[PDB]
């Protein structure tokens, strides 16, 4: 795999989103990976519905948090609508998938990266954007403005984001806190530190959808 990957440069990442007060990061992360794999497999970059996963993923908890793996499973089982069809409202309501017509895209499954393994995560990122989790509770991460982020942070993961690239000493992360956070909504997180957890626990739990 090459020294640099940046799925934004290949057109596989939609604009940075803002989840608002809702604890929906897990759905935003999952959607980033779906938009990416659909672009990679089909050539078309579309936006898909975070709101649909928020309402309909019965294994998650709406705005009280959730699981990127469960959302990617939901997309592999049923499907997902375009964002325009099922736009983000920032609050869990009722599942409306059956009232919004046929799904827009569908994947075929969910593979997990092997945790606590930098190269395994770099490998997946080399093939597609990947849903990852990290500790976002720290102030240093919350106030990040730019540069290669080294922490300080622990490995108490609490926040789902998406890895969309990497370089010799970082992994490139799309956050869902709006375009005003970090480097236009992205963070470059140091890698290669030899800590198995990764900076901010970045290697704890990383998933990607499979689409043939
Ligand atoms: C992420 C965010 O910052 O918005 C959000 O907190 C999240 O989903 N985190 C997530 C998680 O903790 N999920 C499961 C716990 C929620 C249990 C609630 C039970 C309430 C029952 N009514 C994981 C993936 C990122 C860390």
């Amino acid at each position: 795999i090459p020294e640099y990957v940046d799925w934004r440069q290949k057109g596989a990442v939609t604009p940075v989103k803002n989840q608002g007060s809702c604890g929906s990061c897990w759905a935003f992360s999952a959607v980033v990976t779906i938009e990416g794999i659909i672009k990679i497999r089909t050539g078309n970059l579309n936006e898909y519905s975070e709101q649909e996963l928020l309402d309909c993923d019965r294994r998650s908890y709406g705005c009280n948090g959730g699981y990127p793996w469960s959302a990617l499973q939901l997309v592999a089982q049923y499907g997902i609508h375009y964002r325009n069809t099922y736009p983000y409202e920032g609050v869990q309501r009722y599942c409306r998938s059956r009232e919004k017509g046929p799904y827009a895209a569908k994947t075929d499954g969910v593979r997990q990266v092997q945790p606590y393994n930098e190269g395994a995560l770099l490998y997946s990122i080399a093939n597609q954007p990947v849903s990852v989790v990290l500790e976002a509770a720290g102030k240093d991460f919350q106030l990040y403005r730019g540069g290669i982020f080294v922490g300080p942070c622990g490995n108490k993961v609490d926040h789902a984001v998406a890895a969309v690239g990497y370089g010799p000493n970082y992994i490139l992360i799309k956050n869902s806190w709006g375009t005003g956070w970090g480097e236009n909504g992205y963070i470059r997180i140091k890698r290669g530190t030899g800590n198995s957890y990764g900076v901010c626990g970045l290697y704890t739990s990383s998933f990607y959808p499979v689409k043939n």
